[PDB]
């Protein structure tokens, strides 16, 4: 259960099993299991995000719906339309719950403070390139459950997993 008057911090991504999440501002797959399961997660909460991220939602879908859309940027001339920009992870985790949505900057910004990690990983073979967005390492605090290996419409193999500490 999540107490109103506390402050959980879960991350959420989807990875390739080399831990590459975004390349040349896209995501390099596309799963449709994932968007189903990021979604459910995150609807109704506030989603954080880094300006990056944002510049990768299409102009027409972005603010994502049904979930408060918060940007992080130190840019004090950016702005995100729908959305609300601030320059802190501290100015950004005042909900209840927060899921950080992303990327690869924001994932490692905000692991101190997350007690929660949903990750998506695809069994597609792209190997970490110079520049790609990658997923956070866990260290020994996290503790894992491994979901089995499951079968994509796509034809892709994927497996999910929740990470918790305390
Ligand atoms: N597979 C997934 O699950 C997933 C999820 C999300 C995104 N992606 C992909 O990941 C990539 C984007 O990730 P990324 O690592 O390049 O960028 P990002 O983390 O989305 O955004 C980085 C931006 O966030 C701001 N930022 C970073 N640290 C900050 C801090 N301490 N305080 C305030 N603002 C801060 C900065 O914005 P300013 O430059 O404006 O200051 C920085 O440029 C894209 O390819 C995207 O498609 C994948
Ligand atoms: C779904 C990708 C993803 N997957 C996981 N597991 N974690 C994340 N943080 C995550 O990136 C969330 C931000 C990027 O978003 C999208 C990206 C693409 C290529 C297709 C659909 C979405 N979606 C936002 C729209 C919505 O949510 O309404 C549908």
């Amino acid at each position: 259960l999540v107490p109103r008057g506390s402050h959980m911090v879960g991350l959420i991504w989807a990875q390739a099993t080399s831990g590459v999440i975004g390349r040349g501002g896209d995501i390099p797959w596309r799963l449709p299991e994932d968007q189903a399961h990021f979604r459910e997660i995150t609807m109704g909460h506030t989603i954080v995000m880094g300006r990056r991220t944002w510049d990768s939602l299409p102009a027409k879908v972005r603010p994502l719906p049904g979930r408060r859309n918060v940007v992080l940027s130190r840019q004090a001339d950016f702005m995100a339309s729908g959305a609300e920009v601030v320059g802190s992870l501290e100015e950004a985790l005042t909900s209840p719950e927060t899921w950080v949505i992303g990327g690869g900057q924001v994932y490692a910004l905000a692991l101190p403070y997350a007690t929660r990690c949903e990750v998506t990983e695809v069994d597609i073979g792209l190997p970490r390139e110079a520049g790609d967005a990658l997923a956070p390492v866990l260290d020994e605090t996290w503790r894992g459950e491994t979901g089995e290996w499951r079968f994509s419409r796509s034809g892709l193999r994927y497996r999910l997993y929740s990470y918790h500490r305390s």
